[PDB]
C-alpha cells in the first residue's frame, strides 16, 4: 500500500533544514510556461487529490516505515520524524495544505497559473514542496487532454468541410493505446484524458478510473464494438483468410464489426476477398452494423487512399451535398497505425484532395503517441513564488542568466478574466486590488479534505471546442 | 482494486468467438524484433506476474463486475461469462496459462524469443491473448533497463580512458525522473529498471517496488545524499543567495551535499560565491563529504566546461596518472539538465577533449528521457506463432505485403546457445531435434503460480557489462 512519506524525490527529505529560519509559509504554483499548443486543458488534479492526498495519509507505521527506509537510503538520520509526528498528532494525519485550482476541463492559454499550493500551519512550511513531485505528475493528464483536443480540432475542421456537419465527431479518434504505455496506472490516467474529448475507447482501465474519481452521467463514459486482431485471422492458416473473414462477420452479423485486413495482403483482401468473394455478406449488412475495414501497415496516407480507391471501385459510391465521395453506409474504414497529430492532418488533407469525405474514416491512436509526450511539451512547471519569513511576505523567483525561459512568477498569484474576456495572471498579490474582478482559482483541497469536485460531465462541457458550441 | 477481466483491450473481449472452432491451444511469444540498440536487457516480467497474474485473480464478483461494465461498454451482451466461470470453478480462479521466459537481467540480441505464453487447458484457448495487453507492457522496463545499460557503457568507456579504472561507475548516473514520468506506478517500474544498472536514485518508489517483488541483498538497492532545490535557495531572497549556500553546506557539513547554483547566475555563483566568499567552507570539507555543485541551465556541454574552468582557476587542480585534470576531492560537479544518451556522450567527449577526468562529474537523468521511450524503439512485439486446431498443430504468422519488418516467427519456439556461444531462436519446433542443446527459456508461471523467481541480485549480475567483468 501507498505511503506519501515515500512518494517524493529523495532530496526533498532534506529540505526542511534548508529554508530560511522562521519561515511560516511556502507558497508555490504550477503553470504551462509560455514559449502550436497555445492553450491547454487543465485536467487530472482531482484524481491525484482523491487517490493520494486526502484523508488520514499519515500513520505511525508509515512514519516508522519511512524512517527505516531513509536511514538506509541516506546512510544517515536525516528524515524529519518530528515534522510528520506533528501532522499525525495535531491533524490526525490530514495534510495541512490548501490547494487552489482553475476548474477541471478549463481551456487556458499558456503562461497562466493553473494551481497554487501552500501550507495552512506555520510548522508545516516544508510540506508545500514535499508534495511537488506527486502534483507535478498532473503534467501527463493535462498534456494528453490537450493533445487530443488539438486532434479533435483537426477532425472537426475537415469533417465540417467535407460533410457539412459534425455528426460522429466524438467517435472519430478511438483510443488503442493501452499496451503501448508504461503501466496500468498510466493507461487509466491517459485514457481518462482521451475521454475528456472522445467517446470511443479500448482502454478499459479509463472507464474504471473515471467512475471512481469523477463520476459520469451515463453508466460508462466510453464505448467500443467487436473487432478482429491479427491472431484471430492468422490462426486459421495463411490459405484460409477468407474463411476467417466470413466466420467473423457472420458471428457479428447484427452489430458493427471491424476486421484487420492486412495480415498478408491488404489490397488483395479489399479487392478480391471483401470486394468479390464475400461481397454478398457486406452489401446485406444494416446501416447500424457496418463492416469497418482496418489496414494496419504501409504508408498511412497511401494505404488509406488505396483502400478507399479499391472499395470505391467494388461498392456503390455516392456524392454528398458537399461534393465528396461517400462509401455505402454498411462499409467504413479505420486507420490505427502511426496516427499522431502530424499524420492525422496529413491523412485528412490527402483525403480531402482526393475528394473523399471524412465520414468514411475513423482513426485509432496508439500508445507511442502518449509515450512521446513529455512534461517539456507544454513546459509544465512548479515553482515557489512567495514565502513568509519573520512574519514578512517575500516575493521569490528564479531567473537563470543563460535561460530567460526558466524565469518564474513572483509573489501571490490569482487568475482573472480580462475586460475582453480572456485570462490574465496577476502577480505580487495584485489581485487584492480588485481591479480585475473575482479570482478564478477555487479552493479544491484544504486540510485533508477535497473541498470542490467536478463530475466528468462538467469537465467534458468545459473542454468543448468552439466549433462544437457554434 | 484490480480486476484482470477489465485489464485488456476492449476488442479482446470478443475474440473467443473468432478463433477457428475446436482450437485447443493458442501459443504466442514476445520479442524485440530486429531492424544502435543491438542487445536488450530482459527485465520486468516478474513484477507483472506477481502483481497482476498470480493466485486467485478471478472471483464471482469480478465476473459480475465485468459483465455489467461490458454490457454498457458494448451496448450488447458479448462478454464471455461462461469462460471465466469455468476458470473460477475448475481452477479456483487461477489462470490456466504457462509462461516460459529467458532469465531476468539476461542481455540478449534483438530478434530472439524472450518469453512465450500458452494455455494449459483446451477450454482456455482464448486466455492466451486476453493477457497480451498486460504482458506487452513489459516493453517499458525492458526498454528503460536497456537504455540505462547503454548509457553505462558510454560512462565506463570514458571513465576508464580518463582515470584508468571504473571506481564509482555505479553512482555516475543518478535517477532524477520521478516527477517527469506519467504516474506513480510508472515511476516505480522505471526506477527499478534504472537500478538494474546503477545505485544512485531519488525515485523512492523504485526502492519499494524492488523490495516487494524482487528482494535485495542489502537493506535498500539504491542511495542518495542531501541536496538543495531552487526553492530552498530562492526562498532566501535574490540578494541572499550566499546566505542560503552558507546555511545549507553548514547544515550538511559532514556528509556529501549537492547545491544547485544557477538560480540567478551560475558563473558568478561558482567564481565569486563558492570560489571566494565561501571558499573557506569548501576547502575544509572531508573527502567523504564533498560539495557537489549543480548547474541546471544553458547548453549542457558549454555550461559544464565553463563551470569546470572556473573551479579549476579557484581551486587546486591535480593531474592524474592518465594525464587528466582532477578537482580536489572535496569538490565535484553534477549535471542533471537535458542529459540523454546523445548529450551524455557529447559531454564526456567534450570533457575528454578539454583534458578533464570523468571522475569530476556525475549526471542526473530526467523523466522526459523515459517518456520519449516507446515500444517502437526496440520493436517490442507479441504475436501468435502456433495453434492446435482439431488436434493438429499449425504454424501461424503474419506477413503484411507492404512491411516485411512486421513478419512474425512461425511455430513452437525455443532459445539456445550457438556453438560460438551466442543466442539463437529456433522456430517450427526445431528445438525438439536437440541439435542445439537445452532450451534457455524457463517456466516462470504455470496455472496461477510463479514457478521460478529472480532476486534483484541475480538480475544485476546478469545485466553486468563485459568491461565490468574484465
Ligand atoms: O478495432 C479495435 N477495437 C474495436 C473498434 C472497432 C471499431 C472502431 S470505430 O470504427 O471507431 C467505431 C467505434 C464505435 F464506438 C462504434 C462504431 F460503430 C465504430 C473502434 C474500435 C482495435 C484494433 C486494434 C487495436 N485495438 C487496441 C489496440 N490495437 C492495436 O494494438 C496496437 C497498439 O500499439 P501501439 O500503441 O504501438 O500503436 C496497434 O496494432 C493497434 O492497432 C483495438
Ligand atoms: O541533487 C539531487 N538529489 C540528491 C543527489 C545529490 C548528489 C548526487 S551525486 O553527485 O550523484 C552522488 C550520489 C551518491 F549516491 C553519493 C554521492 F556522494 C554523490 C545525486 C543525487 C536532485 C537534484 C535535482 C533533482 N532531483 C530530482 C529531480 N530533480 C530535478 O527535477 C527536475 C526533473 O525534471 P525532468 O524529468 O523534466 O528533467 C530537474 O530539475 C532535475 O534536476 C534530485
Amino acid at each position: 500500500e501507498f505511503n506519501i512519506l515515500l512518494a517524493t524525490d529523495s532530496y526533498k527529505v532534506t529540505h526542511y533544514k534548508q529554508y530560511p529560519p522562521n519561515t511560516s509559509k511556502v507558497y508555490s504554483y504550477f503553470e504551462c510556461r509560455e514559449k502550436k499548443y497555445e492553450e491547454t486543458v487543465f485536467y487530472g488534479l482531482q484524481y491525484i487529490l482523491n487517490k493520494y492526498l486526502k484523508g488520514k495519509v499519515v500513520t505511525k507505521e508509515k512514519i516508522q516505515e519511512a524512517k527505516d527506509v531513509y536511514k538506509e537510503h541516506f546512510q544517515d538520520d536525516v528524515f524529519n520524524e518530528k515534522g510528520w509526528n506533528y501532522i499525525l498528532e495535531k491533524y490526525d494525519g490530514h495534510l495541512p495544505i490548501e490547494i487552489k485550482a482553475v476548474p477541471e476541463g478549463f481551456v487556458i492559454p499558456r503562461g497562466n497559473v493553473l494551481f497554487t499550493v501552500e501550507n495552512t500551519d506555520p510548522e508545516c512550511y516544508w510540506l508545500t514542496n514535499w508534495i511537488e513531485t506527486i502534483l507535478v505528475q498532473s503534467w501527463y493528464p493535462i498534456t494528453v487532454a490537450t493533445n487530443f483536443r488539438e486532434q479533435k480540432k483537426i477532425l472537426a475542421k475537415y469533417l465540417l468541410e467535407t460533410s457539412g456537419n459534425l455528426d460522429g465527431l466524438e467517435y472519430k479518434l478511438h483510443d488503442f493505446g493501452y499496451r503501448g504505455v508504461s503501466s496500468q496506472e498510466t493507461a487509466g490516467i491517459g485514457a481518462s484524458a482521451h475521454l475528456v474529448n472522445f467517446k470511443g475507447t479500448d482502454t478499459v482501465a479509463g472507464l474504471a478510473l473515471i467512475k471512481k474519481y469523477y463520476g459520469t452521467k451515463d453508466p460508462v463514459p466510453g464505448y467500443s464494438v467487436p473487432a478482429a486482431e491479427h491472431s484471430t485471422i492468422t490462426a486459421w492458416g495463411k490459405d484460409h483468410e477468407k474463411d476467417a473473414f466470413e466466420h467473423i462477420v457472420t458471428q457479428f452479423s447484427s452489430v458493427p464489426v471491424s476486421v484487420v485486413s492486412d495480415s498478408y495482403d491488404i489490397y488483395n483482401a479489399c479487392e478480391k476477398i471483401w470486394g468479390e468473394d464475400l461481397r454478398h455478406l457486406i452489401v446485406s449488412r444494416s446501416t447500424q452494423a457496418p463492416l469497418i475495414i482496418r489496414p494496419d501497415s504501409g504508408n498511412p496516407l497511401d494505404t488509406v487512399l488505396k483502400v478507399l480507391e479499391i472499395l470505391g471501385k467494388k461498392f456503390p459510391v455516392t456524392e454528398n451535398s458537399k461534393g465528396y465521395k461517400l462509401l455505402p453506409p454498411y462499409l467504413r474504414v479505420i486507420q490505427g497505425d502511426g496516427v499522431d497529430i502530424n499524420t492525422l492532418q496529413e491523412i485528412v488533407e490527402g483525403m480531402k484532395q482526393k475528394m473523399w469525405s471524412i465520414e468514411n474514416i475513423a482513426f485509432g491512436s496508439g500508445g507511442g503517441l502518449l509515450q512521446k509526450l513529455t512534461r517539456d511539451l507544454l513546459n509544465c512547471s512548479f515553482k515557489c513564488s512567495y514565502v513568509v519569513t519573520n512574519g514578512l511576505g517575500i516575493n521569490v523567483f528564479k531567473d537563470p542568466v543563460a535561460d530567460p525561459n526558466k524565469r518564474s512568477k513572483k509573489g501571490r498569484l490569482s487568475l482573472h478574466r480580462t475586460p475582453a474576456g480572456n485570462f490574465v495572471t496577476l502577480e505580487e498579490g495584485k489581485g487584492d486590488l480588485e481591479e480585475y474582478g473575482q479570482d478564478l482559482l477555487h479552493t479544491v483541497f484544504k486540510n485533508g479534505k477535497v473541498t470542490k469536485s467536478y463530475s466528468f460531465d462538467e469537465i467534458r462541457k468545459n473542454a468543448q471546442l468552439n466549433i462544437e458550441l457554434e
